[PDB]
Formats: structure tokens, C-alpha cells, sequence
């Protein structure tokens, strides 16, 4: 509908990127691998192939081991692309898609035959992909150069249109999984079951999205990565909390929601506890503008966690106290959000700048992932969380903070495991794009 | 109920093995490493835990990186087993199940920690492990010993009873999916749906099951190593082959079946030609007893289907000059089985001896995975098959070989694509176990 036009440009963008980082590392191209196979040790099944992020930067061909770029910034990009031929292969049609007139295509039949396509001279030429032993044998002494990947993954964050378009993709993918999710939590199915409800209505498996799902019930959803699924499901179901995306083209989205099982004992006081966190989100979406630091949108979450302790009585001090006593970090450890692109925990958000100058995160709050700038084009997640964790709560009380905590309420809570409300947002000059809003994913449908 | 007896039986002998491979490396021990996590380049997500099979072959974990095994073959063995205790993990109590009795078990909290309960003077000890570089780093200069592989890997074919056991629940789960799959099939389901029925069914998906499955509509079942699965269903959906398993404890079930679809024209002629591979198969299975050479049971699989090949007037020539010719291995390409254990292609198929002498798969007959005499105690698959494959029948017809075939019979049966029917079979001393038609699989349900 828009893609072809749209794509054209994502191409003249990535051209100029490209451009830029060739003068910083003194090159005069970069050579870009899709992968290789990955053989389990001693066996000859394989991993499944997960392709190189700086490659399907530039093309959507994320299946397709053993692919080529050849990029200078200034001429058609050349694209050596792997299309065996032997007869136990589903060979299909020489690739013709929206994507195609943007390269020189070079069907490879053989993956070690690649040399014949490759640059003469490599002396020039920076090879971009994780086979660096592959690399070295073809001749490649410049193997990863961080000037060239600090200053694109910088240059990531900026989202084309193209990009944002297939974003939002994926959140449409992604959102109807979560719908029928929910659905099989109120059947009463178990962890497993929900699981397949969601690849059943998202049309992804567990290969295809772009990270592992929590799919996790009652105490379960206190267990951060929590990584089974139980096949039976508990005797009684009281909460719900999955964390589960979608890919298009590559990208990601990357939602959680959480729910309350109606007519469970202590029902209402859960959902309006998850109520309370999802209006937290939606504040600190708000708070989303360029020129904020996103070190604030943490604390900010903090704030509002602290204000939730406080009045639902979880902790006897005032809402600034809790902060200050650093009894937050107990119930919300984790950081309130990343950039999202082409990875899940996209790239470049703990750099001051496309030198890959560090800006870590504040020693008390080490698991933020993102400390940059927020600016206009930039894709974010927002996932504040309200979690009853044995292993932290456990810690707490041994502590002189133990004192201020009103266990008894903790104790009506445990049984829920946690909350976690996450939404993926596109930041534009005067306005925020909630994508997974506008799809009306909110708390119950 | 019956596990932990014969788990226990299975370790002695394990022990005894051990004990063989030391003296012939002239070493004190083995330390066995399950593996480790493998992050995605430039990024933090990570591939599906795969174990090492060496580590399997012990104790039914297979969800645990960073476990090590240290073996003698007299000592009980010490199991060093990965438990980190971070607040973000699910914690499991510590390990108390039918195996835990057999080891002595060292919890591990931090993989590179592990050093402390390795061995002091690793000059005696053969590090077994894909993780090459770490044994290296820890001191290992002996990293997996053709000797010692050699002798595990020819031994690994004949199966203990707890092995058996292993193998036939596996079978079971296997079946189970099959079952739902033939069902979804004819419901009218795409590729992707009857892949989530089969998993509902078998209750493992697809990072449980021990290769990934074949799930093939139409022309896709003449693709013998097809991996999409459509999320749209053909207009008219005429055939289907499944090739699909499951684990149990790490040991693996493998099973092919093959369909057509009720009311498409031609459906009757279809189904007649799965019938006729069908008695192929059980044919075969009767002709597996101790003292055959599995190549001669392979030879007899093309001497099966050139009969079909003649009776139906596919092929104008006499049977056995169907087979001279080499037409057979137009329409039957690939290999009639292979052991089948911890591995699916598992381990020793294609050696002489115990030392690893060489006996490869005849000239003509490349794919052929096994040439191992057939013995008391080991398990094959059985796996005739009759294919349409497109490229191989344009290779055909550009021979002199192509005026004795009818193509009008051809293009009669080719837009059902092909036909695989592979059973599980145990080899005992006076009898065959067929685990899967024990299981009441056969070709309708
Ligand atoms: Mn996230
Ligand atoms: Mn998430
Ligand atoms: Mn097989
Ligand atoms: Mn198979
Ligand atoms: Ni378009
Ligand atoms: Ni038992």
C-alpha cells in the first residue's frame, strides 16, 4: 500500500549512514553477512538461524543463511543471495518483491563459493557479521570495526518511515495474540495452551517471535524470566501475566499485560492494583517528549510505584520516604523501558553519543537500559511493574524496612505474583503514537 | 513405575563403559559439560538451549546449562548442577527425583565458578563438550578423544532397558500429535494449524520436539526437507505427510505418516499408493532381525518400490530392470533409516567397529545412514518413501530413461507431491517391537 516508496527511501537514508561511517573508519565498503548455519555439537540438526541485525537493517530476507552485502553508500547495493538448487529444497521463484529493484541480486548456489562475488582488494573492505573466522579465511582483516557499529547503531534509534511502518505491523501481530491470550486465561488453560492460543492468533511460533514469551500464572508472574509452561494448569487460575511480541520484517514489538481471574477470592483488589500500574503507564507515556532524559522516566516510575505502596497501605511512609529508603526497588527492579527496532532491547540506548561514548545507568538502578536523550522518531517500550517477589520480600524482611511493611497485605497480593503493563511508542515532533493503544489493547476484552 | 530400578541398572552399565574408554585413552576420568547458553550476535537474546548429548546419555537433564559430569566408572559419579539463585529466576527445590540418588551432586550458583569442584590435576581427565575454548581455559589439553567418542558412540547402539523405556513414552507423545495432525489435516487446516494441533496434542512444541517437523500439503510433501508451514491452506487440500516426534528424557521418537484427503479426485488412486508403500514399510520391518546387514535392508526397500513402480504403470519396465536402470532412485532417494536414540540421526551408523574404522553408504546410495549389522537391543527407524519431486522428474525426462515412464501417471499422482511411512522399531533377540503400530498408528483414524 505504501511500502515500495516508503522502502526506496529507508534505502537513500541507509545509503548516507552508510556514507558517514565508511569516512570514520577510512573504508571504502563494508561486506554484511546474514549468517551460517549452527550445527548442535556432535548431531547434525541445526539451530534455528537467526539473522545478523545489520543485515536485515537494509533487506527483509530473515530466513536465508549464507546472503551478501555489498554496500559503498553511493552505489546500488549488490546482494549475493543463497538459493541452493538441490532437489531435497524448496527452491522458490528468483526473489521479485517491493525490496528487489533497490539491489544487484547474485544467486549463490553453493555457500563456499561466495569468493567469486566478493571484493578483490578486501584491504578496503570491512566484513559486518559474527563469522569472523569465516572472515579471516576469505581474506578480511577489518572484521566489526567499532567506529562503523557505533555510529549506526546510533543512527538506529531514528526510525525511517518504512521502519515505523513495519513496527507497527508487528504491534497489530502482536496485539492479536494478546487478545486471545486472555481469553484462554478466563477458559482456565494452562501456561503451554495460552502459549499456542496466542501463536494461533498472532500466526507466530516460537521461531518467529522475536524473543521467548512469559507465559505465567498466579505466583509465576512474580518469577521475572519466568521460562516454563506448565501443561496443566493450576486449580485455581487468580492471575495472568504474559510478556509476548511479534516480528515483521524483522522488527519487533514487545508487549505485557496482566489480568485477574473474575470471581477468585481478593479478584477486585488485584485488578484495581493492575489498574493502578496501568495508569502509571499511560502517565509516564505522557511524560514522553523530546528533550526529556529517560533516566527521568525512570525515576518518575518510581514515583508513581511508591505512591501505589503508600496507598494501597503496602508500606507505612509517606511516598517520597519509600523512594528515599529505596524500598521501591523491592516491588519494581527492573528498568522501565528500552528502545525497540530490529532487536527486542534495540541498540545504542547506554551511549552519549555515535562514538560509543558510555552513559551507563545510575549504580542504584542497574538493570535501566536506556539513558539517552528522547528525540522525534525514536520507538520506545514503557513497562512499569508491581511484583510480590519471595527471594526479595524475603530479603526485606530481614531488614529494619521490614518494619514499615504491612505484611498482612503483602500476603492478600503474593498469590497474584506480579504486574506488568508494557506498551510500544512511537515519539514524534508534537505527539506520542501509542501503537499498542490505538490497536485497543487496554486491561479486559 | 519401573524407573529408578532400571536407571539404576543403566548407570552400572554406563559405569562399565566408562571404565572401557578410560583404559583404552589411558585416562583417570571424563568431565562431561552439558553446554552452555549461546547469545544472538550483537545482541542479548539467546538460542534454545540444546545439551550436550554425552550429558544426556547420563541423567535426564536437559534444560541445564553449565552442568558438569565427572566420571570414573567406579565412583559415583559427581554432577555439578547449575543453580543460580538470582531473584529473577525460578528456583527449583533441589534436585530429589528417581536419578538424584546415583550422583553426587555439588550445586553450582555461578557458571564460572565451576572450577572449584573440578579436579585439582586435569592431566588425567578428558573434557567431553562443545565448549572447547572454556576446557582449554579451566586446563583440559585432552578435549574429546577419538578413542573415547569412538567407543561411547558404537555402544550407544544397543539401548539399556531404562533406554527402552525412554523411547517408547517418547513413541507415545509422538503418537498422540500424530493423530490430532491427521485430524486437523482433514479440517481443511493450513500447514501452521495442524503443526499447533500436533503440538497440543503431544503437549511439546517447537523447542520441545527433537527435529523440527515436516508438515507438508500437496506438491510441499515432494520437498523432502520443506520448513515453512503456510498459514493459509491450499483451496483444495489433497494430500498431507507429517514427520514428526517428541523427547522423553532426551530420547527421541521419529515418525512419518502420510494422507489423502476424502472426496478429491483421484483421492482412492492416492490413498492405494500409500497402502502399497505402507506394506513396504511393514515388509521391511519383518525383514529387520539380529545378523542382516542394514544395507541389505535398504537394497530390498528399492526392490519394493520398483514393484510398485511397475504395477501401477508408472515405469514400462520389469522390476529388477527398474532397479538396474537406477529409476528407483528417482522416486526414492534418501536413505530406508538410521538408528534412532539421543540423537534422531544417532550416533554410529556408519562404522565398522568400536575404534571408529569407516564403512560408508555405497556410491549409489549416498544418504544411506546406517551399514551396521542389525543387532539385540538397538532401535531403527523404517522409512520407505515414493516422491513426485519436480527437479529430479525434469533430470529424468531429459534421459533416455524418460520413454519407458508414463507421464500421464505421473501427472496423475504428482500434484499429491509423496509418500513417507516411517515406524519406530526395537530389535529383540527373537522379535521386533514396532512402538509405533503398537501404538495403534496406522494410516486412518
Ligand atoms: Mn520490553
Ligand atoms: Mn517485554
Ligand atoms: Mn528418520
Ligand atoms: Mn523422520
Ligand atoms: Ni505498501
Ligand atoms: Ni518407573
Amino acid at each position: 500500500s505504501q511500502h515500495k516508496a516508503t522502502y526506496q527511501q529507508h534505502i537513500e537514508e541507509l545509503q548516507a549512514r552508510t556514507r558517514e561511517a565508511l569516512q570514520r573508519e577510512g573504508l571504502d565498503g563494508l561486506v554484511i553477512h546474514s549468517g551460517q548455519g549452527k550445527r548442535l555439537f556432535l548431531d547434525d540438526n541445526h539451530y534455528p538461524f537467526k539473522v545478523n541485525p545489520q543485515f536485515k537493517a537494509w533487506v527483509p530476507v530473515i530466513d536465508n543463511p549464507n546472503c551478501w552485502l555489498v554496500v559503498n553508500g553511493v552505489d546500488k547495493p549488490t546482494l549475493i543471495f543463497y538459493r541452493p538448487e538441490d532437489f531435497w529444497h524448496k527452491v522458490p521463484p528468483e526473489p521479485n518483491d517491493f525490496w528487489t529493484d533497490s539491489f544487484d541480486i547474485k544467486l549463490l548456489q553453493q555457500a563456499d563459493a561466495v569468493e567469486k562475488f566478493l571484493p578483490y582488494d578486501k584491504s578496503r573492505f570491512a566484513y559486518v557479521g559474527e563469522y569472523i573466522e569465516v572472515a579471516k579465511a576469505l581474506g578480511f582483516d577489518n572484521v566489526n570495526p567499532d567506529r562503523v557499529l557505533h555510529y549506526l547503531h546510533y543512527q538506529r534509534a531514528y526510525k525511517t518511515d518504512y521502519e515505523l511502518d513495519c513496527m507497527r505491523e508487528a504491534n497489530k501481530l502482536a496485539v492479536a495474540g494478546h487478545k486471545a491470550a486472555e481469553q484462554a486465561f478466563r477458559e482456565g488453560k494452562s501456561e503451554f495452551d495460552i502459549n499456542l492460543a496466542y501463536a494461533a492468533a498472532s500466526r507466530q511460533g516460537d521461531n518467529d517471535v522475536p524473543y521467548t514469551s512469559i507465559v505465567a500464572l498466579n505466583e509465576h508472574a512474580s518469577i521475572l524470566h519466568y521460562m516454563q509452561c506448565d501443561t496443566v494448569a493450576p486449580k485455581e487460575s487468580r492471575s495472568f501475566l504474559i510478556d509476548a511480541g511479534a516480528n515483521y520484517h524483522g522488527y519487533a514489538a514487545d508487549i505485557t499485560r496482566t489480568y485477574a481471574q473474575e470471581g477468585v477470592h481478593n479478584s477486585a483488589m488485584f485488578r484495581d492494583l493492575i489498574q493502578a500500574v496501568d495508569k502509571v503507564t499511560l502517565t509516564l507515556v505522557d511524560s514522553l517528549k523530546p528533550g526529556v532524559a529517560y533516566t527521568d522516566i525512570h525515576l518518575l516510575a518510581h514515583d508513581g510505584i511508591a505512591q501505589i505502596l503508600h496507598d494501597t497501605g503496602m508500606v507505612n511512609l509517606t511516598p517520597p520516604e519509600i523512594v528515599e529508603m529505596g524500598i521501591t526497588r523491592t516491588f519494581f527492579p527492573h528498568g522501565i523501558g528500552h528502545f525497540l527496532g530490529l532487536q527486542v532491547h534495540d541498540v545504542g540506548g547506554l551511549v552519549n553519543d555515535d562514538r560509543g561514548t558510555p552513559k551507563p545507568a545510575p549504580d542504584d538502578h542497574p538493570f535501566l537500559r536506556c539513558t539517552r536523550m528522547v528525540e522525534a522518531r525514536q520507538v520506545f517500550t514503557i513497562e512499569p511493574g508491581l511484583y510480590f517477589i519471595d527471594s526479595l520480600l524475603r530479603d526485606l524482611k530481614a531488614t529494619p524496612a521490614s518494619k514499615y511493611i504491612n505484611w498482612d497485605t503483602i500476603d492478600a497480593y503474593k498469590p497474584f505474583g506480579g504486574i506488568r503493563i508494557e506498551d510500544n511508542i512511537i515519539v514524534h515532533r508534537d505527539k506520542n503514537e501509542n501503537m499498542t493503544r490505538d490497536l485497543d489493547l487496554n486491561l479486559e476484552h
